[PDB]
């Protein structure tokens, strides 16, 4: 009458390689959960990079307009005046 | 004769505890494609900044030159012609 | 007293079911990887654009300085010696 001994093998068959298949798939998952993880801290410190060399080119940018009206008064000075 | 009521218990907990298995990893799985998405479209603007970055820094180095060939020949005109 | 026919087909259907989420997940894993490794090369592109923007910024600043000095020595020039 009683009758379970060969089917719980097969059982246990087909549950260890679907949980080595899913074994894997989770190493590849938390490598990509790392990888990812320093992605995004690499990404903030292009983000804080950006803004500050968006600060400095702005410092050139109006030191540069601040030369070129020194110049031009110096221009408007020795060359036109009385002479 | 008949025999199956305590085979499909046990495939039914092998089955009840391999989908949720399966379950967390998709649910990660689906946190890291959110993640990389938006990673993604920082990656756009990032891009589209450091390249008009680019184009300002070029600008700004033209426009240094033009004081330099400006501040030249004022340098090249009151103290080296008559006097 | 053999009885496992209609065992190993209930088996049968949980396995292949099982092993398509599996193979969902497995393939939406791989592409994940595809494109988190084309942002690391993305990644590696951008810290070079930063730096090399960062030496060109200070070519230029060191150069704006430059002409700062001269501006101001055509200033304590001309204008201040014996006229």
């Amino acid at each position: 009458v009683d009758q379970l001994t060969n089917d719980k093998a097969r059982v246990e068959v087909e549950r260890d390689n679907l949980a080595e298949d899913i074994m894997r798939l989770r190493e590849k998952l938390q490598e990509e959960m790392l990888q990812r993880e320093e992605a995004e801290n690499t990404l903030q410190s292009f983000r804080q990079d950006v803004d500050n060399a968006s600060l400095a080119r702005l410092d050139l940018e109006r030191k540069v307009e601040s030369l070129q009206e020194e110049i031009a008064f110096l221009k408007k000075l020795h060359e036109e005046e009385i002479q």
